[PDB]
Formats: C-alpha cells, sequence, structure tokens
C-alpha cells in the first residue's frame, strides 16, 4: 500500500504503513520474522499558539539472529536495537527557500565521511587541514565550509564564519556513554537562523534574526554491536534523509508514504 | 494518506488528513505557503437517544498575503477567512430515498445560479419569471419549483406547493451582519418532512408527518472580500457537495477520506 | 468416550474429554507428553434475568520441544502457548434462523483467505478490488458483502449497505501488541441485529431491531512463533468452527463431545 | 453428557444435564425453542443427625407458543408452567426390600386409572366395585387394595385393611385451588410402616413400627389448561418412575444421570 524505499545501493528495503493515527505514522519491513523489523515512526505536530511545527522521524533498527540449527529448540531472538531519532523544527511563518535550505544542509550532513566515522567508528568531528579543523557542507556546488571554534569534554561547538555574528550555522556535537559503559549516544543539533537586513530600506539598520529552525539528531549506539550493524544504521539514514518522501515532509508538509 | 479531490473545474485540489479523533476529522491542502491552507472539519454523532445522527462540515478558507517583495523583511500573513459550514440532520429509521432526495435537493440547491449570486454579489434569493418569486431545483428531469410565502426584513421563507399542506419543502435564506459592519452571515436552511398517508388501508387517515431532515448553511463573508474569493469559496462547496463521499456520509453514514 | 474430531486435511486429531463441571468442559488431546496438549474449554452460562446465554471456547495451543537427544539431561518443556477464544451472545427468545445466520456467517469469516492472513501474516482485513476494501461471506451462494467504513489506528470496522440504517452487519477487527512488544492480540466482533418491518401490518412503521447476537474472537499471538504455529493454530479454529458439534452448541446449545 | 431418557410409548424424550451441584442436579431437553423446555431438578439430602435421606424431584413443564406467523413481530413467550414435583423420605437404616416396596407401590401408584383421571379431569380418587372405594396397587400378581376409611373436604384418606391395626399403608389425597382460582393443587401421599412381631422370640410382645417411609408428590395444574397439555406430564411423570435410575435413586441412592 503505502511505502517508502531505501536504497542502500542496489539493494532496496521497501517498508509498508502498518499504522496511522492523527498524527503519528507507524512503518514497519515486512520481511523475515515477526520478533525485530525495521522501524520507522514519523510524526508532525504544532507545540503552542500554532507558530511552530514538530517533525519527528525515528528508525528503529534490531539485530535478530536464529539460532535454531546449531542450539536445537530455541527460537529467533532480538540481541540489541539500535535507534537514529530526528527532531525538526519549522516555525509556521517561514519562507520556503529557508527550510529548503535547512533540508539541504542536513541532507549533505549526513552524507558526509565525518559524521560516518562518528557513527560506525565513535570518531569526533571536525579535520584539520591547513588551519583548523572543518567540515565542508555541499549544498550543490557552493560548499558551506564550518569551523570548529570550541572543544568541551564531551560537546564540540561548530560555526561558520561569514556574515555578522547574531546568526550563523551551528554544530553542537556530543558524545556521551550512559551507565555502566553499555551504549554510546551522539547527538548532533544544526541551528540555522534567519537573519535579515533592513539598510537599503531603512537608514542604520543593524541585521537581526526573524526565527530558528533546528535538526537535531540522538543515535543510540550499544557498546558491543557489530560494525555492520553501525554501519547499515548509518547507510539507512543516510538514504531516508536522501529520500524524495522526507524532503516534502520538512519542505511542504506532505506525511510519508506514497 | 487519505484524501478528499475537489474539482473546480480541470483544477482538482486534493486535501489530505492530519487528523482523526473518534468523531473530528481535519483535511488540509499541503500546496502552497505553511501559514495558510484549506481547511475540511467534518464530524458525526448521534445526540440524544440514539436516534439522529448530526453530520457537521465547515470548509474554512484564508486569504494569505505575501510582499517581502514589497516591504523588505515581512513574512506571509493572513488577511481574513471565509468559512461555509453545513448542518445536517439524519434520523436513524429512515428509507434510503429521504436520505438520498436530501442530498440530491441540496447539491441541486447550491449548484443553482441564485445561490451563487447571493454568496458572491449579496444578491437576495427568488426570481419572479412570470409569477411569483420561485426558484427551481432540477433533480435532473423532475423540477421541483418553490415559490415565496414570506419575506420579513430578516427571514425569506420559500416554500413548494403541491401535494397536501401538512409536509412541505421549506427553504429558510437568511442574511446578517454582526459588529461594526465588517462580516456578512448567510444562512440557508432546507426542511424536508416526510409525509404518508394509507387513506387506502385505514380509513378515515388524513396524511401526517413521521420525521424531518434538515440541511442548513452558514456562510461567513468579510465585508472587504476580493470578488475571486468569494467565487472560490463558492466554487470549493459546490464541487464539495457534488463528490461522492458526502454523498455517502449522508446516505450511509460512511466517514470521509479515501 | 467423549470426543470431538478437528480435520485438518487428511490427519485428524481427536481430543477427548477430561474434566466436566455443571457448565465448564475441558477437553485435551491424549497423544504425547504430558506436559503441553491440545486444550478445548468450553463453557455456557445464562447471565443477569434468564434472558440470554454465554458460549464461550477456548482453544489453547503449546509448543512443546524435547531436546534430550541434542542436550544431555533435560525434559520436554513449552516455550509458548497461542490461544483463540471466542464469545458467543445468544439471546433467549430468539428465532432459530437467527442463531443459524450468525453461525453460517462466522463459519464463513474464518474459512476466508483474509482473516487467515491476519492471524499468520498479521496483515490486516480488507482488499479493495474495484471501489473499496470488502471482505465477501459467502454462506452457500448467497454472497453478504461487508465494505470497509473506517479504518482507525487499530481498529477497522466493516459494514454492510444493504438495507435500514438502523441494524446492519458489523465488524470490528483490531490488532494490539501489549507490553514489551512480545505478544499480538487479534480481535474480531462480528454483530447481527434482528431488524423486523412491520409495514404491512401497520402503515407508518419505520423498521427497528428487537435484539442482536455476537461472536467475538480473542486470539493471542506471541512475537516469535513459528509460522507453522501460527498456521496450525488457524487449521485448528477453522474445522473446530466447521464440525456439527459447535453448530448445535450454538444453535440448540447442545453441549460438545459425543 | 449424563442423559435420563423418559420413553413416552415409541416417542423417546432424552434430557441432558446442565447443571452438577454437590446435591442439586438439573436436566434439560434440548430440543425445540430455548425459552421453554423440560426440567428435572433432581436433589438428596440427608438432614439431621444422618438417619434419614431426602430425594426431592421436580419435573416442569412449560407450554410455549409461538405465533409470529399470525401476528408479526413477536417472538416465543411460556403462557403457563405445570410441575410434579416428588418429596421421598428415606431412613438410612432400612431394609433393601422395604426400599423396594415403597417404590414399587408408587410406581403402580402413578401407573393406574385413578390418579390419571385425577389430574387430568380432576375425577378424585376411589371407584366403588361392589363395596367400598377402593384403590387397587398390583405389585405384579400381589394386589394391595386400599379401602377408603375418611373423606372430609379437603383430605381422603385410604388404609389398607389387611393384618395387624398398628402398621398399615396409607392414601392421603387432597386438592386444593389457592388464589383467584386459576391454578389446582393435586397431594398425594403414600406412607409405608415397617412393622415386625417378635413373639416368637419375646414373650409378650405385640406388633409395632420401627421406621415409616413416605413418597408425596406435588401436582401443579393451572385451571385453563389444554388436555393434552395435563396428558403429557403425566406420561412424562409415569416414564420418569419406571426408569432404571429413579430405582437406584430410590434403592442404593445413586444420583441420576448416565
Amino acid at each position: 500500500s503505502k511505502t517508502i524505499v531505501l536504497s542502500v545501493g542496489e539493494a532496496t528495503r521497501t517498508l509498508t504503513e502498518i499504522q496511522s493515527t492523527a498524527d503519528r505514522q507507524i512503518f514497519e519491513e515486512k520481511v523475515g520474522p515477526l520478533v525485530g523489523r525495521l522501524r520507522l515512526t514519523a510524526s508532525l505536530r504544532q507545540n503552542g499558539a500554532k507558530t511552530a511545527y514538530r517533525v519527528n522521524l525515528k528508525l528503529d533498527q534490531a539485530d535478530v539472529v536464529d539460532c535454531s540449527t546449531s542450539v536445537c529448540g530455541e527460537l529467533p531472538k532480538v540481541r540489541y536495537t539500535q535507534v537514529w531519532s530526528h527532531d525538526v523544527t519549522i516555525v509556521a511563518n517561514s519562507t520556503e527557500a529557508s527550510r529548503k535550505s535547512l533540508y539541504d544542509l542536513t541532507k549533505s550532513l549526513v552524507a558526509t565521511s565525518q559524521v560516518e566515522d562518528l557513527v560506525v567508528n565513535l570518531v569526533p568531528l571536525g579535520r584539520a587541514y591547513g588551519g583548523s579543523k572543518t567540515i565542508v557542507l555541499s549544498v550543490g556546488e557552493a560548499t558551506r565550509t564550518l569551523t570548529e571554534i570550541q572543544s568541551t569534554a564531551d560537546r564540540q561547538i561548530f560555526e561558520e564564519k561569514v556574515g555578522p555574528l547574531v546568526g550563523r550555522l551551528r554544530l553542537t556535537a556530543s558524545l556521551r556513554q550512559n551507565g555502566a559503559k553499555t551504549a554510546y549516544r551522539v547527538n548532533l543539533k544544526l541551528d540555522q537562523a534567519d537573519v535579515v537586513d533592513c539598510s537599503t530600506s531603512v537608514c542604520g539598520e543593524l541585521p537581526k534574526v526573524r526565527y530558528t529552525q533546528v535538526w537535531s539528531h540522538d543515535v543510540t549506539i550499544v557498546a558491543n554491536s557489530t560494525e555492520a550493524s553501525r554501519k547499515s544504521l548509518y547507510d539507512l539514514t543516510k538514504s531516508l534523509v536522501a529520500t524524495s518522501q522526507v524532503e516534502d515532509l520538512v519542505v511542504n508538509l506532505v506525511p510519508l508514504g506514497r
């Protein structure tokens, strides 16, 4: 019926819709046993006085092993789950090119090879070639190069240096491990403030920000994983953001599934 | 998701569903800016001793304007909203030809040239073509001509004249303006009573009414509107009633959206 | 002694009665070890002021495995348990054709290929071929086609469109998973209200319902099942309803076992 | 389940068991409509200091009528009920030949033509064939003739005349109508006292009674009955006492149901 396909190269893993509430919308892959499958929980709200929407994707991935042939008399069983949530904040009175460019940066943020090593191999962001540690975010041919301005114990704040100080691109990456060293937690956050200048119309007007639009990430990685399991979780989220269904979910708020 | 299509000629405007409660069911169009869009708040109830249903549609339409080209640094914003509500009352023990004729008369009530001029150009109802002030509601080749019986300063009651005197068609139009003369209020209402007689079965039995079924309207038009703002509100509601889903919502009580 | 024979094709699984209370009546299959066997708990009550009976079947199925040959020194054990309950409501002053038609629909509801895929492959009911999603319940050559009128988050309400609005066939399917995603719960419910018309005797008489009779289902499916274990649970319940002992239990209130 | 077979000639009416408490034991026929059926509320007790049992049967019979053919829109309904209770008292230290004789006299009491006309045509007991008003109770070839000793307005006492004066057979019939002359009440009761004489062992010992055993009856007949309604109630109770299960319920205290 209603499907999203996720190409991981030449192999496509098509999800099917299994549940549809007013806002929540649960997808699932219908191949294999019933105990652990791919999951995709989209949502869409508007918080407060109808002024800001809130998209919330969440891609689960359970590692199912079936040891019925080796060990006699047991069933398939979920080892662990690794999620990759999203949290997009879109303001209602925005222009289209602000939230299109927010999608274009996050599509190119996931697709780079530095966030690949952050999820798969847990290496922090930023690589220094000729100066400080930078991430390049090509949105086509234009490359918006962020530079690292801070390195805390876990936090790592990036920023673009072109333009005024009031509104700039941001990246507050993080990396933790909760409890008894059993699961990591990566947390990216890309802020995009829309600054405007009225100098050609009004005398002496310094630039100011109108609104702000974020795209948070929340990756959960368990410690005893397989490296091929962290690679497939990154490859599905890289393929999920690159689809045209999530493009219309952020730019035009069209729900998923066709 | 679940869509309704409203053909306004060759241009089709598809409204997708954004909410599904137990009774309320909200649709929106997804093309355009995020602040002013079409709206269709469908509903269904059964109040009292489970004997009468209540369909309740509401087609909002906001007129959004964006002149960031003119004024440097402004965002899109709606000026006014113009609605067209419906309130259908269906009794549960009806016959199917009662619920079908009530839909077929209101489908032809909206599609006439006298209700079009009533909401676009504010012209009152009734056009005297050789006789009394009459409205013709064609149901195909059967034409049902309602003649005006009373024109008060507020109300304007029409009524059919064939058949018995106890149960006949009604059309109670009205027109107000509340507040500081900023918005009008058109109010149509079509009463249909089911009359039956068995003088061939039971002697001395005169005709009497079993039940009645209404289809009232409540249009809100602001006084400083555009002409194509009022023309498009009529053209959408005329195309909403003519769909195959609002037919089955009245005849068979199945909710909207396929 | 007292037996029910469930044919699953050419193989017959003969249950024998092991316990008989006043109303409760427990059958069991006497083949194999003592730890997990087929179970069938019939019941029959009359709740309230002796006006309505309540038949309650429940077919258990435990999946045992004897791992003594591979693993040295261990016994057979029950991995999981999948049930299929029934809960029939029969009013005392019914017509025999009202009880026979309710059984004839439920015998044909279970025997269709859409309820087969609902408990085996967990896909919901209704298939759209030329219009909306329908289920065809043939009772011989007469096919009573239910059409889907609602699709909630889990609920799914079907209804037959022929006849009056007051009493129609209903079918409220459901699908859940309780707790930590470990067990599903399918829940069908077929309502059949008896409508009568007094128009040939009393004029002006609209049809009304005298009673209603339901046949609920309550399937429990655990998530780490074998597909051959869900197929075997459906195939026994498909053949249990098709027996002439459950026909006389609903139509004539004769207890099970001969 | 457990059945009693009441042969009424060539027609056999099989009651099946619907309840099994510690003492109460309800049977019911399963052929026909669900609202009016046969009923047999058997019981057994031992009241006091464990010295006397109490068998208690109750054969209800409801006259159900269904005329949905004549008047459109009604269901089957019970007009009246006619019962035939029994109240047997058995002392625990009895002789088996005394318990068998009490059964053989009551089996021959019900099977005579004077008790048949008492419940069908309300004719009182006793027919004078050359002498007093006598009842003949054939126990095969032995005939025990009871002559009438007292007939007041209510009671009608019969008594055997052979043997000693201290212990003799009894038959205390009566007939009432309680309420607004709508229902009768036939009440039979057969006393059997066991007398013994020890004059061959102990000198100066006159005969005396050691225990008594009763078998009461309590028939309820409504006044506006059908003749075949009272004739079928008599023919079922005549066939109930003649069974091999009510013989063992009195002689060997085995509960009903095989």
